[PDB]
């Protein structure tokens, strides 16, 4: 198609591969590129584990306002929330909050822990019918992206899918997924990614993630004016190491989506 067209032709000037998935929730059509092969999701993965807490608060009722305490040894690579309550506490709702809202990856580690371990994440996702995702890490070992390893990865087709679930579906519950979506709409980290393809007159609740090997990744979920909601997944990934992020690509992705679709 035409919008297939236009991903190729972004992915030859990217300098790197790229991953789409787009669900439109008007007739569920889908758009993908590479939308089945394995990305690392870096810190898109923050939006599944905030998923699985609030699956937990579903059956204990105050789980969400307990205070969680942040030791020394609990600070990671890039904690803009945590480090501002070491030897204090948070509850999982500004851990999460942390976590989706400013990307903190102590706060992220706290979740993860809360949850039993990577483990505890990947079992969520397959009790919700995601068979692809796997959290296998922790920050900081997390913010590596090696090009062909399986670990901590997931496929467009998948994520794209789980988004539309947790968000519009009924994985959550009608409390649960407010909150979500309530947290994704207050994101401070997108505006170069998804957000800067589309009208301003959109809302957008989105997570982006980084890496190195230049990773940028994006996960939203759109409600554009005058049509139905659309679900929209973008993975990008570059051959070095130290590859430079590329947020315009995934602007980029969403403007050919935004105005081929």
């Amino acid at each position: 198609s035409a919008v297939q067209q236009k991903l190729a032709a972004l992915e030859k000037s990217s300098g790197g591969r790229l991953g789409v998935a787009l669900i439109d929730t008007a007739d569920n059509t889908q758009v993908l590129y590479r939308g089945d092969e394995r990305f690392p999701m870096c810190s898109t993965s923050k939006v599944m584990a905030a998923a699985a807490v609030l699956k937990q608060s579903e059956t204990q009722k105050q789980l969400l306002n307990q205070p969680v305490e942040i030791k020394p040894a609990d600070l990671v690579n890039y904690n803009p929330i945590a480090e501002k309550h070491v030897n204090g506490t948070m509850t999982l709702a500004e851990l999460s909050a942390a976590a989706l809202q400013y990307s903190d990856n102590t706060a992220m580690n706290k979740l993860i822990a809360q949850l039993g371990g990577p483990g505890g994440v990947t079992a969520f996702a397959r009790a919700i019918g995601d068979e692809t995702f796997r959290l296998d890490r922790t920050y900081p070992t997390l913010g590596t992206a090696i090009p062909g390893d399986p670990r901590d990865t997931t496929t467009p087709r998948a994520m794209a899918q789980t988004l539309r679930q947790l968000t519009l579906g009924h994985a959550l519950g009608e409390t649960q997924r407010a909150q979500l979506v309530t947290w994704l709409k207050g994101n401070t980290t997108g505006a170069a990614s998804i957000r800067a393809g589309l009208p301003t007159s959109w809302t957008v609740g989105d997570k982006t993630g980084s890496g190195d090997y230049g990773t940028t990744n994006d996960i939203a979920v759109i409600w554009p004016q005058g049509r139905a909601p659309l679900v929209l997944v973008t993975y990008f990934t570059q051959p070095q190491q130290n590859a430079e992020s590329r947020r315009d690509v995934l602007a980029s992705a969403a403007r050919i989506i935004a105005e081929g679709l």
